[PDB]
């Protein structure tokens, strides 16, 4: 990911989302104060992070494996005055650093995907309070079946990608009151994701024209929105949402 990280730090957003659907889910869950820990993972370069910060209270730590997009996450707390509430650390997804019942809410936008649904979902309940509440949007499945070219990307990009029931039947099994889930809106791949990245298209274009990698990193950029705009139907981001036993 040599320029591809320098790309997305470009993007107010590196995954699918919304200020609804970050909103949405959060209603979901309980008040929370102050003193109230909370760990947003595979932040990118925060765009949620601070959506997040506008509806709920306490101390958030975002946490994301390239330093590149933590940076701009403090740069943006800054602008945003709320770096004293907000801070970015640089961090691996499988070695947390927090103590075990520490966290009042674990926050992870299109980014459990890197180490597992089902293997994160056990993993962090250590670092989650008795009650408290985790929040993640995955990739999933809409039906039982669906056609081969979307299907042949997805098992090839993330195998671990499921039908809705099986996601929500590992929460159980990790511990987890299934409180939610929802679907989250196409605007939020479209308007939120997809568009962002043509208004820079051209740009793009210029510099990286003569340059193979780059173009065909660009091919891919479109064969997603290509997946996306024919099989909407049959795939998407999820919101899952659980509380600790
Ligand atoms: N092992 C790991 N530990 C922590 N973060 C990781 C990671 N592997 C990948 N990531 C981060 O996971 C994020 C997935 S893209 C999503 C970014 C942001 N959550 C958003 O929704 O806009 C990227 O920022 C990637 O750098």
């Amino acid at each position: 990911f040599s320029f591809i990280c320098n790309y997305f730090k470009l993007l107010k957003r590196q995954g699918p989302g919304s200020p609804e659907a970050t909103r949405k889910a959060v209603s979901f869950i309980n008040e929370l104060t102050d003193d109230a820990k909370i760990a947003d993972i595979g932040c990118g370069t925060g765009g949620q992070t601070l959506f997040l910060a506008d509806y709920v209270k306490g101390q958030i730590t975002g946490i994301d494996l390239f330093p590149d997009f933590i940076e701009i996450f403090n740069e943006n707390a800054v602008k945003a005055n709320c770096a004293d509430r907000v801070k970015g650390i640089t961090g691996s997804m499988d070695n947390l650093p927090f103590q075990n019942e520490e966290l009042d809410l674990i926050w992870s936008e299109g980014a459990i995907y890197n180490i597992g649904f089902e293997r994160g979902m056990n993993e962090w309940s250590k670092y989650l309070k008795k009650g408290g509440f985790i929040a993640v949007s995955e990739a999933s499945w809409f039906t039982s079946e669906r056609p081969a070219e979307i299907e042949d990307f997805w098992m090839d990009a993330y195998p671990e990608i499921s039908v809705i029931p099986t996601c929500i039947d590992k929460m159980e099994r990790a511990g987890y009151t299934p409180t939610a889930h929802f679907i989250l809106p196409e605007n939020c791949w479209t308007e939120h994701y997809f568009a962002p990245q043509d208004e820079v298209r051209e740009t793009f274009m210029k510099e990286h024209a003569g340059n193979k990698t780059a173009m065909d990193f660009m091919k891919g950029q479109q064969y997603e929105r290509s997946l996306y705009s024919k099989y909407k139907d049959y795939y998407g981001y999820v919101f899952y949402i659980g509380q600790k036993r």
